[PDB]
């Protein structure tokens, strides 16, 4: 178990003693566990536990997680709560500025190759079917999707690099007249119906948790994580974005620290299998309508979901170069805008559009 | 109906054109209703409504109250958000940088004289230990309460005021050895136990709606609203304050805006009849213990919530004198302060303390 800085632990110490009921309003520093879960500058997080020798008083949890930081904080903050209170994310056990506590959910993320099982996926679909349904006190006009899209596509053009492989590189991205492509890519979703639902926006395996004691149950063993990203967007994103994601291992241990496979896109059998889980999770009658109607409803969707999955990768690619500008983690963006940008007209060419 | 500026008449449509669902989405601006509730620089109330002739497409609300303020910010969120959730407060449909978008409860506060009406205090009580229930993710330390009257004694002492009245009235609430009295309060509360629950801070006819077309129903008639000082805190506390406002007229429409009647203050057996109420809905099996125990608790309570209430006087009494330097409402503060503490020093004889 890692240990925290000395500062660190006073400081965690001090949060679960004030914030959470019960014995940790007793609890002695000498005999307060913490361990340190994933380090960095930003966004740390440790568990923290009383330890064996103190009974629990009330309901208070044993086991806490603390995030630590390192107006966006009211609308992550509220979002994070409401979640809690509908018993769609951990509860929320006490907040500052510095960060927060949350419930400890013993888990461990899933990998990439299970996002294919078809239990899990059809859980996915569920889990997003239920996040797409909740009501939230945000924004509901869709300007995410092209509004972010815009803004990353402005500050790339702008981007000057100094070294060589960078420059080449993005002199390469920007070969492809993006401007005018973005405008192609909204001429497309213009004509592709998608409902306006509360999207998670990142589907992706490392926000899935698979619960410790559920790994062979039939049902109801993940959780849908990490909510930061969440916006009123389009359906089809959602799920497109999930698709893709299919595609990508960020677990690789070597430069460019992913691996990317265009053959693992699902297949339209595993769509169909995704769809007909998501569909009656979204629309509760759903099962009592024709074969037919159901059968034009998943074509349908499938057309939708395949067409957004553009975005995800237009997105993702404007955002993977910008990231090659600002991040201060050792992760191989320009090589991963470029598989982006690839599969982007690999499904392109496969949609004939 | 008084009609908003233009500019906050603009602006209030966009709000509820986006963050409202169904009709609002696609309503005109030349159909959009807003009024003036309550108006000043700050915290401003507006109600914001669909014509008649546009029909509802789902659930979405009909009417909506506006708030607009004109961290501290993402606590209170949290909890508004928090309190809807659970049903305790209104709908929150919308939050944005300068305001948020709540539920409108057809509803008039209650006046002062109210207060005593057997059903609404027994009602108003249940809604207290409603609310001190309330696992909230705040700081559970106690330090509010005289940390909060520390920091305003130290704010008093310093305040030079240029105006004569104001000057001999602070020379005066001054010579009562402020550090000295709140030092014995301080040993006065540290001998009365009281426990620590999520406290409104603010019970006060103000903050407490009586909905429209409950007037005469037996039960569930009221709502507190106004969370903004909440925190936890002293039970003793809530309630003491919430008798002490019996003795208070906000709504006197001459200089100082204020009438401050100190026979107004419940009797033990009003004190009695607003207790009994509260327990069973804090602790529901109370009703079960025996008459003795139950006349116990009760004499308890009354002895803690008496006692507190002398923090209340003095909590007030400073925050009035500093609101006297650095408020811009018309309101005699000083003459408030006055009241406040003359009101302590009364109890503080009746107690025997
Ligand atoms: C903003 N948003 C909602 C997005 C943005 C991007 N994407 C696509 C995307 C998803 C995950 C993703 O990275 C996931 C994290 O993967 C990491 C990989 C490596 C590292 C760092 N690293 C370097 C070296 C190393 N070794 C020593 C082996 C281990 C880890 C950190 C994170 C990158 C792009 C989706 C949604
Ligand atoms: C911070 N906190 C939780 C507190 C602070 C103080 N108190 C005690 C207190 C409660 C209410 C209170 O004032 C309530 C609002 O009363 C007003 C009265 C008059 C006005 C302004 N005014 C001036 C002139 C006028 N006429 C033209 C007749 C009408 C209104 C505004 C508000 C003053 C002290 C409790 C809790």
């Amino acid at each position: 178990d890692e240990q925290p800085e000395p500062r660190t632990r006073r400081r965690a110490y001090l949060w679960c003693k004030e914030f959470l009921p019960g014995a940790w309003r007793g609890l002695r520093e000498d005999e307060f566990h913490i361990s340190v879960i994933r380090g960095g500058l930003s966004n740390m997080l440790f568990q923290c536990s009383l330890p064996d020798t103190t009974a629990t008083l009330g309901d208070e949890p044993r086991k806490v997680l603390l995030r630590l930081y390192g107006e966006a904080m009211v609308l992550e903050s509220v979002m994070f709560a409401i979640l809690a209170e509908r018993s769609l994310g951990p509860k929320l056990y006490g907040i500052f500025p510095q960060g927060r506590l949350e419930q400890f959910i013993p888990s461990r993320r899933l990998d990439t190759e299970e996002l294919s099982l078809p239990d899990i996926s059809a859980e996915i679909a569920e889990k997003m079917a239920t996040f797409h349904g909740m009501k939230m006190p945000f924004n509901k006009e869709p300007k995410w999707l092209f509004g972010t899209m815009e803004k990353y596509l402005k500050e790339v053009l702008r981007i000057k690099f100094t070294e060589e492989s960078r420059i080449k590189k993005l002199h390469k991205l920007l070969s492809y007249n993006l401007p005018l492509e973005l405008e192609n890519l909204r001429s497309l979703l213009e004509s592709t119906p998608s409902p306006v639902v509360f999207c998670h926006n990142d589907c992706q395996e490392g926000n899935i948790l698979l619960l410790e004691g559920r790994e062979n149950s039939e049902k109801q063993k993940l959780m849908l994580i990490d909510f930061e990203y969440s916006s009123y967007n389009y359906r089809g994103f959602d799920i497109g974005n999930h698709f893709c994601e299919w595609m990508y291992d960020y677990s690789y241990e070597k430069y460019p620290f992913f691996r990317a496979n265009i053959r693992k896109y699902p297949t339209k059998k595993q769509q169909l299998h995704f769809i007909s889980s998501y569909l009656p999770a979204f629309q509760n009658d759903f099962e009592n309508l024709s074969t037919e109607e159901k059968s034009i409803i998943k074509e349908e969707m499938l057309l939708e979901v395949n067409r957004f999955a553009l975005a995800s990768h237009f997105l993702w690619g404007l955002w993977s170069i910008v990231q090659a500008k600002i991040s201060s983690i050792e992760f191989g963006y320009m090589d991963y805008a470029q598989a982006r940008f690839d599969a982007y007209f690999h499904q392109k060419r496969k949609l004939g559009v």
